[PDB]
Order: C-alpha cells, then sequence, then structure tokens
C-alpha cells in the first residue's frame, strides 16, 4: 500500500488540480467504443475486409491521433489524413514501375525507391517550418509509403490496400474529431488566453506585496515560497505558450474567437511579460539578499516608490480583467499615467540631493531597486499598448 | 523555382548547419532495406507469417521508432518493446476470460475491459513522472492491448496474433538500435556536452567584449546583433537541456562518459548560467538605452570594473575550455580570486567618496551598472566551485 498510497496521493494531486483530465480520459474510451461498434455492425455497407484488419486499423488511428487539445486532435488527425493519401498515390505507382521493370529486379527496385524517398523526407525533417508544424505528417508519409511498397503482397493486392488503410484512416479520424469537438471540448486558444490572465495576475500580486513588504519561524518560509514560485511560473513558461500556440492555430472558429484571430500577438506579449519578470526576480533577489538595508534611508523615498509600485500593480490587474473576460476598456490609461506621473516625481525629489547622509554601498542597494522600478514601469506602458493593440485587431466586445 | 529557390536556401541552411542531419537521413534508409531484406530472404528460419503482415509491421516499427540521437532510438525502442509483451500477456488473458464468459456476451466484456484499461492508462499519462520518461510506453500498452483485444479475430487466432506483433517489434527496433549505435553514432551526452560549452563561450565573449564597448551606419546593427543574440541563446535554451538529458539518461556508457555519470548536474549547472545571462540582459539593456550617462563620470570608476569584467569573462574561459576537452584545471581559481581582489578594491574606491561631482540620475544608472557586474562575479564564483565538483564527481582528466 505504501508505494500504493504514494501514487494514490499523486493520482488524486492531478485530479483536483484539472477534472478535464478526467473527462477526457473518458472521452477516449468513448470513442474507441463508437468505432469498435461501427465496424462490428455495418450500419449501412459492408466493404471489401479483404484482408480482415479495418478495425485493427481504426483502433490503432483513434488511440494514435486523440489528443488532449481540440487543435491538437484535429492536426494529428489532417497530418495522418492528407499524409496517408499522398504516400498512397505515391506507393501504387512506384509498384507499377516495379511490375514494369521486371521479376528478379523488382525487389532491388523498390527497395530503391523507398532508400530514396525515406532518406529525403527523414532529412526534410530538420527544417524548423516543418518541425514546427508537420513532422508528424512526414512521419506518416514514410510510414505509409514503405508500409503500402516493402509489404510481401502481390501486385494485385495493393490496389485495394490503399483504399483499406486510407478508408479507415479517414473514418477512425473522423470520430475523434466528432467526438473531440462536440462532446466536451478542450479548446487550446482558451487555455492560451487563461494562462496569460495567470500571468498578469502573478505579477499584480507581486506588485502589491512589494510596496508593503519592501519597508519592513516556518511563516517566513512560507512567504519566500509566496512570492519566489509565484513569479517564477512565468519564467519556466515559455515553452507551454509556444505549444498552445501551434496548436491553436489549427481550431476553428467557435464562440468568442472568431476565425482570423492573432495568436502571435499572445506570445510577443508573452515575451514582454517574461522581460518584466526578469526585472521583478532581480527585486526579489534583493528581498532575500544578506546585505541589508537600515529601514530609515529605504523611508526616505518610501513615497514615490509607493506610487509607482502600487500603481503599475494595478495597471497589471486592469489589463488582466480586460483580458479574461475578454472585454474592452482603457482604465489602463489612467492608472500608467499616473505612474508617469510618480516617476517625474521621483526624479525632481532625487534633483532636490535628499541621499547627501548615507554611505555608498547602501546607495548601490537602494539606486539598484529604484533602477528596477524604472525599468519596470517603461514595460508596463509598452505591454499595455501592445494589448490595447491586440484586443482592438481583435474586436473585442466595446460593452464595456 | 521561386518557391523552389526559396526551399533550395533553407534547405541548404540547415544542411551546412549541421552535416550529421544528412548522415542520419541516410542511416534511416539504409535501415530500412536492411529490415525488408531480412524478411524477403530468410536467413535461418521461416515464421510462422500466419497473417501476411510480418514485413508490414517490421517497416512500422522501424520508420517509428529511429530518432536522431542514440539516447532516443534506444528509448523509443526500449519502450516499445516492453510494452508491447506486457500488453500482449493482458490481452490474451482478457481473451481467454471472454471465452469463459459466453458467446454473445463476449464482445460486451471485451469493451468493458478495453475501456476500463483504455481509461486508466490515458489517466496515468498526466503524471509528471510517467510524463518525462515514459509516454510512449503507456501510449503502446493502451495501443497494443486494444490491437489485440478488439480485433475481429477468432479465439485461435490470438495465441499467434501476439507472438508475431511482439517478434516483430523485437526484431524491427534491434535493427534500428544496431544501426544507431554502430555505423555513425550521435550521442545524446556529447550534444549536452557542446552546448554547454558554447554558452559558457557566448558568455565569455560578452563579457570581454563589454569591457571595451561600455567606454566608447548599419555597422551598429551587425554589432548590435552580435551582442544581443549570442546571449540570448542562453536564455531560450532550457528546454533543449532538458530534452538532452532525458535522452542521455539512456545512453550505454561509451568512450569518455562512464556509466554512473551525473546529468542533473549539467541541467543545474544550466539553471545558474541562466541567472547569469539575466543579469548579462540587464546589462545590454542599458547599453542600448536612450538615456545616456557621459563618459567622463564612467572613465572616473573604468579601472576595477574593467578588471572585474575581465577577470570574469576569463574565468568563464577557463571553465568552458576545461570543459569543453573533458581536461581537468585549476586555472578557474586564480582568475576568479583576482576579481574578489579587484571587488573589494572597488568597495574601497567607493569609500573615497569620489561620486560627489555627479547628478544623481546619472548615479542611478551607474550604480545600476556596478550592482549588475558585482552580482555576477558572484554567481560566477558560484558556478566556477559547481562546476569544479562536477568535473571532480565525474572523474576527469587529471593530466592537465
Amino acid at each position: 500500500m505504501e508505494k500504493v498510497r504514494e501514487i494514490v496521493r499523486e493520482g488524486i494531486r492531478v485530479g483536483n488540480e484539472d477534472p478535464r483530465r478526467i473527462i477526457h480520459a473518458f472521452k477516449v474510451g468513448l470513442a474507441l467504443v463508437l468505432v469498435s461498434s461501427f465496424y462490428y455492425y455495418q450500419p449501412f455497407g459492408p466493404f471489401t475486409d479483404y484482408f480482415g484488419i479495418n478495425a485493427m486499423w481504426a483502433v490503432m488511428t483513434v488511440v494514435v491521433v486523440f489528443e488532449f487539445s481540440v487543435g491538437a486532435t484535429l492536426g494529428k488527425g489532417l497530418n495522418r489524413g492528407v499524409a496517408t493519401l499522398v504516400a498512397g498515390g505515391l506507393g501504387i505507382g512506384a509498384h507499377q514501375l516495379a511490375r514494369l521493370s521486371g521479376a528478379t529486379v523488382e525487389p532491388i527496385l523498390l527497395v530503391m525507391l523507398v532508400f530514396v524517398q525515406a532518406a529525403l523526407s527523414t532529412f526534410v525533417r530538420f527544417f524548423p517550418w516543418v518541425k514546427t508544424k508537420f513532422d508528424y505528417g512526414i512521419l506518416i508519409f514514410i510510414l505509409t509509403f514503405a508500409l503500402i511498397s516493402l509489404s510481401g503482397f502481390r501486385d494485385e493486392e495493393i490496389m485495394d490496400l490503399a483504399e483499406s488503410r486510407l478508408s479507415t484512416v479517414v473514418i477512425g479520424g473522423v470520430s475523434c474529431i466528432l467526438i473531440s469537438i462536440f462532446v466536451c471540448p478542450v479548446w487550446a486558444g482558451q487555455d492560451l488566453h487563461s494562462l496569460l490572465a495567470s500571468n498578469f495576475d502573478t505579477l499584480s500580486h507581486f506588485l502589491q506585496d512589494f510596496g508593503d513588504e519592501y519597508f519592513e519561524d516556518y511563516k517566513v518560509v512560507e512567504k519566500r515560497k509566496k512570492n519566489l514560485e509565484r513569479y517564477k511560473s512565468v519564467l519556466d513558461s515559455k515553452s507551454d505558450e509556444e505549444a498552445l500556440a501551434n496548436y491553436a492555430e489549427w481550431e476553428p472558429p467557435h464562440g468568442q474567437f472568431r476565425f482570423r484571430h492573432p495568436w502571435k500577438q499572445y506570445v510577443a506579449v508573452g515575451a514582454l511579460l517574461r522581460q518584466c519578470a526578469y526585472r521583478i526576480d532581480a527585486l526579489n533577489s534583493y528581498i532575500n539578499s544578506d546585505f541589508q538595508i537600515p529601514v530609515d534611508i529605504k523611508k526616505k523615498l518610501e513615497t514615490p516608490l509607493r506610487r509607482m509600485s502600487s500603481e503599475s500593480g494595478n495597471s497589471m490587474k486592469e489589463m488582466s480583467i480586460s483580458l479574461k473576460q475578454m472585454i474592452k476598456s482603457s482604465s489602463s490609461d489612467i492608472h500608467v499615467s499616473n505612474s508617469q506621473a510618480a516617476c517625474k516625481s521621483l526624479s525632481t525629489l532625487l534633483k532636490s540631493g535628499i541621499l547627501n547622509d548615507v554611505e555608498p554601498l547602501q546607495m548601490i542597494s537602494l539606486m539598484t531597486t529604484v533602477s528596477m522600478l524604472i525599468d519596470i514601469v517603461n514595460l508596463t506602458e509598452k505591454i499595455s499598448e501592445s494589448v490595447h493593440e491586440l484586443a482592438s485587431a481583435a474586436r473585442f466586445k466595446n460593452k464595456m
């Protein structure tokens, strides 16, 4: 049980994190049973079934194609479909050519043609473009060509083999797509939105908590995690955005995400958020440092830093709220202009030379924090306007 | 041609970048032909071949298993093997149970058992551990179980189906592994080393070029790229290290990488390098800023910054050189101790209060750069000792 206790604790962890994993776990079985039921009771027309494997290949297709998102299954399905089709055309042709050649030189030319096309496709699988969109496609290309040709089958049982494999791929993939679209869908574009909104939320949290904390047993450790991992989640979430983007470019236009939709913008805004998290990471590194500033000097500058920090955090919150609800807004304008005014005020206060009573090491630490905050304000401005452009160029809801 | 000109330019780009992609492109075809040649001319013993698909499944295995690295193919091959074996045991058993049940309630219990095991395995495919090591394994588990059972085959043609699919998977995978190991190998551990060494190299370059540049039409843009992307390559190279690590934990102990080898250390050193690149990124952001410091004040502090920058860069170069050749060294010691001395010297020079002639905005910029450099020195110390521990705990060549 002790290993079983371990596994059930981790299983229920993954469970309560997200129930859609459970619903999808059932969707797979539902699609499998649906397909096998189609092939047991022929609904209207019994096919050739010349080899007796139609059911085997339909189930192999369904297991291999079905993925989590809706775009993912749509992509694996479309790739598998078109790839098997074209590879079938070429396989039929090449085997006809081989029959044309001779009787003892048939296998040798079959070998030659398989070698050439397999080598060339494998080398195409190292491009960047194909690697991001259609690696499974080129895989099935190689697979199906060598499947059709190099099979030790007579010259007459190929005109049927291709149609068998092709029709099976079609019907299996279509079952997977329809189940995934119309049972309890899991769209990737929506997940990308909520991921973006989670990033913005976490940053706003840190900014407020910083405006509180920079001027103050095991609970220290709880708060340490409450600061560290909260933002660090943004730093290690670049491949996930990049993946949800590739999947989301396949989806069909559902409820609120119209057809021509700008995902590349979502990844660009991702990059900007990543830079803001770099800066925040430096700030946090100072919060948990060893050389520590006397509180009085930081209190000498509490005020403008307070405004800048709090107002940047409010602006991030406004962007998150306006995005997670796909609603259009303009509160970011005032909540960023206030921070600009606070920045110029801070510059003027620095012009007063009030810092002429401090040892320069403390000057190192304090001026570092000042610079980090200033850079964050500027980046928040750019993010604000970029997100504003994104929303406008996507037809968000101007109802407010 | 114009699209073809486009594609040939990109093809030759990917080509000249790395020729091992071409050699591997040929390795795939060589393995395919080898397998089909085995199944055409039975070398010693003709199998049952009761269904006429042994060649089809052998080629499907070879195309699907073969990957770039050596660890990758070894992993996909081992997963496919053990998974098909265990799934075969269960499929045989369950179909016997179904025969035990009845005659018209056979398909229903078959359905039930497939549903249960498929659903459970799909839900196991959401763990973290299984997701990093054996996702293909659980995939083939589901695949082969439903393949064996839900196939519309009589109760007597299963004792042969399992052995057919299993022996085919074995022989195909073994051909792929042997070709990939003994033709012109592409190890993943070696790639991880050279990736690490490339990271260290790029950082050293930036440090030297910074010690030159911080105190100075289209050529500005060439140098801008020569600074930006050089280090930015380290920032977006976390998933690649993480992937080469998973692949490298499968490889067999070849020439210089002994059996028990510490890859997790290579990823940890990766994380530390990533932090150093964060700092460097802030430095570069200041280099390309708009508000610009008058040169004279920076010249007031050129000297200790010069030593610190140059010596950290030299220390990084020493680590890279000692690692890329798997040779052991101790030049890092002196080349880091010199930087420590320079840091204390800089602190003392700051104690002279020489900075009492500067407007505090310039103080913001200058103290920011000072702090970045100091933090980089400290991180370089930690990286130095961590890499030193790594080398020692891996038995590097103490010949110098």
